[PDB]
């Protein structure tokens, strides 16, 4: 996250770190047994790490649970990142508490201008590299579809939205991928892609979760 702020420990209790020897993506807990992330975060041998703040220090509220199964969206296209969403089932259920909590799925899509919370342990520099040990947060609005499409002509589908600031300075970045965009208490986005980080007229691009709610519920219920 670039241009953000330190969230505070466990202030984002649905935020998960996906670990394969090292943090490589975020994700969101949606019930005690299931996490939603980006399809482009797919890897074998994922360990989900819940209740994290400093991902390099055991601070005492963590739960580390191996994934038992990953399900990538049937229509995921790795070339375009269309349908950039995947579900991850935990081998044992998470123990839910104030620091490890699920986030509601949307019942409808959010409108342009709605303020959202984006979070992750990704890079905090716009033109350099520096990775934080603690969770970073950014408040950012959903952008108009016309602004999003103008920024990325030929690349935005109905399953994507932009959020952030056209002036630049504030955005998600590498290592935030797969993590949450929460608006009015609902998981509306997944950190998906963009052009650089915090560049002018290049806001972050997010998977539009509200299009996937039927698929998520049917998939979880069947697996
Ligand atoms: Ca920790
Ligand atoms: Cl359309
Ligand atoms: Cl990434
Ligand atoms: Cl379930």
């Amino acid at each position: 996250i670039v241009g953000g702020y330190t969230c505070g420990a466990n202030t984002v209790p649905y935020q998960v770190s996906l670990n394969s020897g090292y943090h490589f993506c975020g994700g969101s807990l949606i019930n005690s047994q299931w996490v939603v992330s980006a399809a482009h975060c797919y890897k074998s041998g994922i360990q989900v790490r819940l209740g994290e703040d400093n991902i390099n220090v055991v601070e005492g509220n963590e739960q580390f649970i191996s994934a038992s199964k990953s399900i990538v969206h049937p229509s995921y296209n790795s070339n375009t990142l269309n349908n950039d969403i995947m579900l991850i089932k935990l081998k044992s259920a998470a123990s839910l508490n104030s620091r490890v909590a699920s986030i509601s799925l949307p019942t409808s899509c959010a409108s342009a201008g709605t303020q959202c919370l984006i979070s992750g342990w990704g890079n905090t520099k716009s033109s350099g590299t520096s990775y934080p040990d603690v969770l970073k947060c950014l408040k950012a609005p959903i952008l108009s579809d016309s602004s999003c499409k103008s920024a990325y002509p030929g690349q935005i589908t109905s399953n994507m939205f932009c959020a952030g600031y056209l002036e630049g300075g504030k955005d998600s970045c590498q290592g935030d991928s797969g993590g949450p965009v929460v608006c009015s208490g609902k998981l509306q986005g997944i950190v998906s892609w963009g052009s650089g980080c915090a560049q002018k007229n290049k806001p972050g691009v997010y998977t539009k979760v509200c299009n996937y709610v039927s698929w998520i519920k049917q998939t979880i219920a069947s697996n």
